[PDB]
Formats: C-alpha cells, structure tokens, sequence
C-alpha cells in the first residue's frame, strides 16, 4: 500500500507533514532530532496516506559500510540505510509498517549491495522476523579527525540485510563493521 | 530533449544493461572500470532515448562531502554525486548533456545541500557554463587506516553546486575539501 517517491518529488506540505508524524511516532527532550531528519533525506520515501492524512513513512538513502574480511582486503559497501521508520499510533498494529518495510527493501534489493539499520531496541523483533541479520561484531564510524572509534552504544541495535555482495564476499557478524561519518548518530 | 528520472531500484534489467553498454563506449583496461559503474548506483539516473535505443545517460548518487568553516565547525555535507554523464558520439553537441544535466540538477536542488563532480577534460565548458564553481584548494579523501589524504590529482576536476549550505557556511574554494571513502576513484 506504500508509494515511493525520492525526498527530490516531494511537495513542501509532503516533507512537513512526514516530519511532523515522524517526530510524534518517536515520542514515547525530542527524541527525533534535526540531525536524525537530515538522515531521512536524500534517498526513497515509502509514504502511506488515508484521507489526507500521511499515517506511515520510511526512508532509505545511500552510504558506504566498510567491513574487512579475513583475506584482510578491505570493502566499502554501497548500503540502503533504513531511516525514520513511523506509523501514527491509532494505526499501528494493522501491516502499514510491514507494508512501509516492503517498499524499502524492494529498493534495498534494487539498489544497493546491502541493507543497514540501528534499530530502537523495540523494533528489534519486527527486523529478525523479515530476515535482517543482527550485528554480534564490534560496531565503528570513520571520523575525519580520530580514525575508526568504536560506537559501542550501536552494538545491540545494528542490523544488516545482505543482498548482493561483492566477489565472494559472506559477512561475518562476530567481524567489526565501520560507518561512515555523519553529524548527529554515526548508526 | 527531455530526460526522464528513474531510481537505480526501478531500472529493469535490459534498461541497466543498455545504460552500462552506452556509458561504457561513450567514455571509449578500459576506462570506465567495474567500480566507476559501481559509483553510478544507488541514486536517480537520467535517461534519454531515440530509435529504441539509449543516447544519454546520467546519475546521481549520495555521499558526503566534509569541510571545515573559519569558525572551525566541520561539516559532512549532503551531497549529490554526478556520475557517468554520457552522450552516444553521433548526438554530441545537440544539448542531449544539457537535458541530462537539467534533470540531475533538479534531483540536487530537491534532495541535497550540494552537488559535486570531478570532470573530464571536454565536459569541463558543459559545467563551467552551467554555473558550478571549480575548486581552487585541495582536495582530500578520508581513507579508512590512513586519515585524510591529499587527491592531488583531482585539485582541477572539481565542481561543486552549492544548493542549501547550512546557517553560517560561506562556501570559500580556497579551502580543502575532503569526499569520503569508496572504492576506485575517491572523486
Ligand atoms: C515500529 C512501527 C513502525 C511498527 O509499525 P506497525 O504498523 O505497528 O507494524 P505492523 O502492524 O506492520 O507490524 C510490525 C511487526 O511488529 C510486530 N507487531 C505486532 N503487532 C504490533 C503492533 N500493534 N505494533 C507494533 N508491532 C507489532 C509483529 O512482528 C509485526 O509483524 P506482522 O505484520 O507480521 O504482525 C511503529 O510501531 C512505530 O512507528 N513505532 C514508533 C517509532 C519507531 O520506533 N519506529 C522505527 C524503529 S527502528
Ligand atoms: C556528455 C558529453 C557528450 C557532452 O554532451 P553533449 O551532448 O556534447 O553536450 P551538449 O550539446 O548538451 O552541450 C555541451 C556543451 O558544449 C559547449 N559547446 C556548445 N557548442 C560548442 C562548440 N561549437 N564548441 C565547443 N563547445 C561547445 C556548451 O557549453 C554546451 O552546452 P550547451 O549546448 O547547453 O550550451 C561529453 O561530455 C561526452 O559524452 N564525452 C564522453 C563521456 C564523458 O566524458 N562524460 C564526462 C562527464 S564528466
Ligand atoms: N522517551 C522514549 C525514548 O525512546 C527511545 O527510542 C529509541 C530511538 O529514539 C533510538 O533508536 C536508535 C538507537 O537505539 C540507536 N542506538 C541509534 C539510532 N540512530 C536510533 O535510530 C532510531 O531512532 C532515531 C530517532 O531517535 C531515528 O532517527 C532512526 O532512524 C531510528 N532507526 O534510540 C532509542 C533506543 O534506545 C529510547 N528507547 C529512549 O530514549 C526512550 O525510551
Ligand atoms: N587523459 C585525458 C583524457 O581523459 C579522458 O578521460 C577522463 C575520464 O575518464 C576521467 O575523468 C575523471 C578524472 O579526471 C578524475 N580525476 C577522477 C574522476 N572519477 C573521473 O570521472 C569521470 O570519468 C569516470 C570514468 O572513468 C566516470 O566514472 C565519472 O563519472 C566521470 N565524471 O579520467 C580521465 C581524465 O580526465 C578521456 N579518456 C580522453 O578524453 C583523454 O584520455
Ligand atoms: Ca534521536
Ligand atoms: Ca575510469
Ligand atoms: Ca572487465
């Protein structure tokens, strides 16, 4: 039910109305934050409306995940990084995140050589039940000025959904696995 | 001379096939690798067709551009990357570029803080006359085990397209500018 549209076609009242349903939905100091908005854009919207009203979003936009196997080479992965997944809560519990998550990963699975996230330790389970595969490695971000700093914080909350690898390439989960740098969360 | 926007996700297989054949020969070790084809994917492509065959092809994908302000704040721009802009060598010079450009700049105008490309020689007039500014400082990639790195190479391929800088940015092209990490070209 979820149509996909890049954050480039959307109208102003489209990106304002997401916005305002995505900062209430992660509300339980505002948790959703201008940073964690920034992270929304650039990439496919999955938006659901009824009557008007947007009452489901969800965002994938590119990064690169860096992750050496154990013949030590090396990878930058072009990653679907999922982002500002929210259903308004009188209309939760009926598919329309699941619907939402239907629509990234069919851009995931089109697009990019893996899916990432760093779910709230909420939406864990609804992840494991699609197949998105939990991170158990030591997570990490490339800084400009530091070089790769552990997020230790990001450990528990990174999931992965590895689509079309590179060569031979298969993850190792217990391996560490570094994001690139951004403002606000790094995952 | 009209292009038309398509996510990498909604190519289909003889349409991302074609886009690769016609960029690969336009660009005629060959010269555009299996990481240049890489870099155009992930994001919106442009395409113009004729006689059921493609003529024009363009991409932009996201990535960050990091820079440092005169008040010391360092920024990780949102960045709109053009990628494999080509045009068949039969149909140069009937403004097909200028179509892909339009439509590309429209992504950039609609999703990102700044566009950014590093030109070949004889694409180098095509951006100066549309108004990207060319770099003046020097040019660095934040590499994974090595911190920033100088991309001297490069110093004289860059343009960027500054489109929605955050409060308090003067864009000076003085100053360096660092991408961040991929595989292949870093620019
Ligand atoms: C997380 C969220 C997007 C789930 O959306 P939803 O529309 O309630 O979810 P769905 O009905 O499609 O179900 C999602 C899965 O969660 C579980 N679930 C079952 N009932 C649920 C309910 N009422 N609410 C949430 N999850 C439920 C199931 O595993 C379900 O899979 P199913 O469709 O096979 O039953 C939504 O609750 C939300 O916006 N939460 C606050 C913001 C947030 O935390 N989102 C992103 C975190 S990464
Ligand atoms: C993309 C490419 C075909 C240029 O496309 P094109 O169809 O020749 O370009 P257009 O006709 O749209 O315009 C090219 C520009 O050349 C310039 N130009 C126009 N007439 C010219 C002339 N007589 N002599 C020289 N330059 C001229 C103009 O700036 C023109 O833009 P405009 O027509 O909007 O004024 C060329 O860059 C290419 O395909 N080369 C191989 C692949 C490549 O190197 N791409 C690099 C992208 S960085
Ligand atoms: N008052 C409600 C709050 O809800 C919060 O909900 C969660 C989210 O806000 C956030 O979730 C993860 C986080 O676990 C992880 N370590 C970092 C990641 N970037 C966050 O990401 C998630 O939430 C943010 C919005 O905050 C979104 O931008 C992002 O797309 C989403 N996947 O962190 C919280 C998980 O600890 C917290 N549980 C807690 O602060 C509090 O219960
Ligand atoms: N060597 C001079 C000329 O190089 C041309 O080719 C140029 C392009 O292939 C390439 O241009 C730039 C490069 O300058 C710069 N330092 C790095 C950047 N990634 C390259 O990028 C460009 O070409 C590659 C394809 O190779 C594309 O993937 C990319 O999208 C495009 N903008 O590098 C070459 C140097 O400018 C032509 N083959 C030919 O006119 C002539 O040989
Ligand atoms: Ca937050
Ligand atoms: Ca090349
Ligand atoms: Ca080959």
């Amino acid at each position: 039910t979820a149509r996909l549209i890049h954050t480039s076609d959307l109208d102003q009242e489209t990106r304002d109305g997401a916005r305002r349903m995505v900062i209430e939905a992660f509300r339980d100091t505002d948790d959703f934050t201008d940073d964690d908005w920034d992270h929304a854009l650039g990439g496919m919207h999955a938006l659901i409306s009824h009557h008007g009203a947007l009452i489901a979003h969800g965002a994938v936009v590119q990064r690169r995940l860096m992750y050496r196997g154990p013949d030590g080479r090396g990878h930058a992965l072009r990653c679907g990084y999922v982002e500002a997944v929210a259903v308004r809560e009188d209309r939760r519990g009926d598919g329309l995140g699941t619907a939402v998550l239907d629509a990234l990963e069919q851009v995931i699975r089109g697009a990019y050589q893996i899916g990432a996230l760093s779910a709230s330790d909420i939406a864990r389970p609804m992840y494991i039940a699609r197949g998105w595969l939990s991170w158990e490695g030591p997570t990490s971000v490339l800084t400009p000025t530091e070089g790769i700093v552990r997020t230790p914080e990001d450990d528990r909350s990174l999931f992965v959904l590895p689509v079309d690898l590179p060569d031979g390439l298969e993850l190792d989960t217990a391996r560490e696995i570094t994001c690139d740098w951004r403002s606000g969360d790094p995952w």
